[PDB]
């Protein structure tokens, strides 16, 4: 592996690791803090959605997230978001614990005393830089098609005028209910952006951060985790011991990954055109 | 400054910036038989080219003897793609007390080509150096505005056209191209060896003085160095005071600062996505106003 190659190339018996958007940590009097800085006009709205997501996750008591402290308007535009600092390392030893916690998080709404009975959220939350509509909907395929897939494809039409995306979406949209028939879908509180880069751990347990939360189908959470990798297998094993894969899981997984590919096309451009269209074609085959 | 706002908003006396790591590569320190090393890993196809550019930049800076940077040690091809770059490990903290000293050293670095036994009378570099992930053309050119428009701004905007097909960026650039020579005020520009990526995250200090690292060097206009230092903050005022005592601002500095910041906004648009479209277009509009 890496370590072995370095030992060989450097000719050393020992090789002992040490030392572990404009985000800077700062030592502070009342304990350490971490400050995220974003200079664009919408930064406050984005950070308030992040605060709202962190607060919703914190209210469950099921997952460890950084405590939000303050959102500060910046002279010259944008905002800083100050939060509790956490010493973190890549998720490894705590992967199975995090799988358990994430499954409990997804079950929390249906199992509690204050049931949220629609898909969506009480405020706007941003997946990356793009604001999302979270308007409450009774029906999950309606919510996902309109306020996730259609929203992304409207931006693609406006900014790229992509004929293939338009034609494939015209065909795919009618097929979506086939992936949901005969199944009970319960709103589940989601982290909303559970890429491997947004999870970590300390000596006590796993930590998750940078949420973009809403009430959705639990399975949507896992799509970004699987597509970009980074999670130990034991994360998924632990998760699916509590929430087993429902029938049709692999086909819905493509639909949910499609959303993430479209969001990456809108964020980063045409490098993501091929996976977006290819995923749509796989769904149509 | 952000520090002052944070001290006020949070009500704290002290506030010291601290701290895998980096936005381009995975960075890790290891103790070894011969001492500590710092290792950067990048899994993309172009990683070797990227690190070889960094090695050439570190070597050029080290040859001046005017600044302290890590010694490059090895570039290693990885099974499965990409490369690892091993370099001297340096115990470091955020730049603070050593900022005025760094301003002096950076001005001396820029002045070295004119005052020392250096003879580079064109802009560019002897090898490819990468802006982050993006390979740059460093073809030598006698004229700096030509080099910068062709091998820095046009290169970034061609990538924006390929990946984003952004009409507004295309149309503003055609207009800005016509304006560029006016921004130079008839000045004779002298080639200066640049670090090339002097944002506050690429400078630091120890008890001997300041340290800089992660260069992407070339012979350019000295002023270009400061643009990224200014736009992302993090340098004490005394860095700039010390620097400009040695190299005063030439006429038109303030407008060229916008041109050079534009390059960095475009590069951040290409690296990090559409969050950087608004400052890129806004900067072009301000220059056209
Ligand atoms: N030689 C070194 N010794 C010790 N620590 C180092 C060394 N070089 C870099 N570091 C640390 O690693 C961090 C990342 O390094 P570097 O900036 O070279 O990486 P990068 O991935 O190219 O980052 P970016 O291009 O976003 O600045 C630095 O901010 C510093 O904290
Ligand atoms: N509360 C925190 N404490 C310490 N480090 C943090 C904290 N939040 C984030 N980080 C560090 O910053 C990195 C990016 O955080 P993230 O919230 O994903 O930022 P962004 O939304 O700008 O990408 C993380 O990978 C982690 O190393
Ligand atoms: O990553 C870099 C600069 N950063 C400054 C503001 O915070 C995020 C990026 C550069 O160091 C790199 O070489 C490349 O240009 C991509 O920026």
């Amino acid at each position: 592996a890496m370590e072995q190659l370095l030992r060989a190339e450097l000719r050393t018996a020992t090789l002992r690791a040490f030392g572990g958007s404009e985000g800077r940590a700062y030592d502070t009097d009342a304990g350490p803090v971490f400050v995220k800085v974003n200079r664009r006009t919408q930064a406050r709205q984005m950070f308030e959605g992040e605060v709202a997501s962190l607060e919703a996750l914190r209210s469950t008591g099921l997952v460890r997230v950084p405590r939000p402290m303050k959102v500060i308007d910046l002279p010259g535009g944008g905002a800083a978001f100050v939060m509790e600092h956490l010493k973190m390392k890549s998720l490894s030893s705590q992967a199975s614990k995090l799988g358990e916690q994430m499954a409990d998080l997804h079950l929390y709404n249906q199992k509690g005393s204050s049931y949220v009975d629609k898909f969506g959220f009480h405020t706007v939350t941003c997946c990356g830089f793009i604001p999302q509509v979270n308007e409450w909907q009774d029906d999950w395929p309606t919510f996902f098609a309109r306020h996730r897939l259609q929203a992304q494809l409207d931006l693609i039409e406006k900014d790229y005028a992509d004929r293939e995306a338009r034609e494939l979406w015209s065909r795919l949209q009618v097929k979506i209910p086939d992936l949901f028939c005969g199944l009970e879908i319960v709103p589940a509180l989601l982290h909303g952006d559970l890429w491997s880069g947004n999870v970590a751990e300390d000596d006590v347990g796993p930590i998750i951060y940078d949420p973009a939360s809403f009430y959705g189908h639990s399975e949507f959470e896992l799509a970004i985790a699987l597509m970009f990798g980074g999670f130990p297998r034991s994360f998924f094993t632990a998760y699916h011991r509590k929430i087993p894969k429902a029938p049709g899981f692999d086909q819905r997984l493509l639909l949910y990954q499609l959303f993430n590919y479209l969001n990456h096309w809108n964020h980063f451009g045409r490098e993501y055109r091929s996976p977006s269209l290819g995923t749509m074609r796989r769904l149509l085959k």
